[PDB]
């Protein structure tokens, strides 16, 4: 079996449920390690896992050992990480920022749109509530806090993702399934082949996916549960498409234009 990374969030689950449960075929047995994002990111770094799920942003930071699967990633124009905070801002200068990661694509957005902030990483299920509580003055959301922000009482001063699609005409690359080069292109091609199978099993038999999904994101009502796999889960998490591919190339630009990442020649996906 390969150890294959991703989050214990609806979307990963429901699109890792087919795989992880034998429901659609594999190339080889998996073995799902299921961690925050961010923890995901920094292990990239250190090129540990073979299978990865990954902030596209930290993408960026890991080419020369790791490819992108064409499949089960996350992009999209209404998928964009959130600005939060208890009424409207002005600007975001000076003001403390609690952010999920420094690593995430929605750190790298926000960094995109405003430099004068003060961030506090933390992980992402305390940012609402510290927000909330005035422990700092905004707060950067991922996952389904885009879903439950007003139950504290809190506003939007921007959608990330709106704001990429209002600069650049395309879609946010938000998170992206890697496979370590080291695994071979044969394998690489039929790893992706069977996450693109298990996302499509997981679309047509959504139910089957329910008990794995509440498994391993217990704190979630089923509504919660539905609306972030309707939310994250599309048409780009069955392939990256034309698009998908531009919007990949114009997030790794910007990067490479602030220094944030290294130029390379390796096509960005299998
Ligand atoms: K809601």
């Amino acid at each position: 079996a390969l150890r294959l990374g991703f989050s214990p969030c609806p979307n990963d689950t429901f699109i890792f449920y087919a795989l992880v449960h034998g429901r659609v075929e594999s190339p080889v047995p998996l073995e799902p390690v299921l961690e925050d994002v961010e923890t995901l990111n920094r292990w990239a770094l250190e090129g540990r896992l073979p299978l990865t799920k990954l902030s596209y942003a930290a993408y960026a930071q890991v080419r020369d050992r790791y490819v992108a699967l064409r499949s089960g990633g996350a992009l999209g124009r209404g998928v964009g990480p959130l600005v939060v905070a208890r009424g409207p801002l002005q600007a975001l200068e000076g003001l403390r920022v609690a952010v999920p990661g420094r690593h995430t694509t929605a750190y790298f957005l926000l960094s995109l749109y405003a430099q004068g902030f003060v961030p506090v990483e933390v992980r992402y299920d305390r940012i609402l509530p510290m927000v909330a509580q005035g422990e700092v003055e905004a707060g950067l959301i991922i996952h389904e806090s885009r879903f439950t922000y007003p139950r504290y009482g809190l506003v939007q001063v921007v959608d990330l993702g709106a704001w990429w699609e209002e600069r650049t005409g395309l879609p946010l690359p938000l998170g992206a399934i890697l496979a370590r080069r080291d695994l071979g292109e044969g394998l690489i091609r039929a790893l992706d082949e069977a996450v693109r199978r298990s996302v499509a099993y997981a679309l047509a038999h959504p139910e089957e996916a329910l008990d794995y999904m509440r498994a391993h994101a217990q704190e979630l009502s089923d509504e919660v549960i539905w609306a972030h796999v309707h939310t994250y889960v599309n048409a780009f998490s069955l392939d990256v498409g034309e698009e998908g591919e531009r919007a990949v190339a114009r997030l790794f630009a910007e990067a490479e234009a602030r220094g944030l990442a290294a130029p390379s020649p390796r096509p960005l996906f299998v």
